[PDB]
């Protein structure tokens, strides 16, 4: 992890309050 996972985490930030 650490940089490799950032790819997935990058979505949770968008899957919290996205454009919907």
């Amino acid at each position: 992890g650490l940089g490799s996972v950032f790819g997935r985490l990058a979505r949770i930030l968008g899957r919290v309050i996205p454009k919907v």
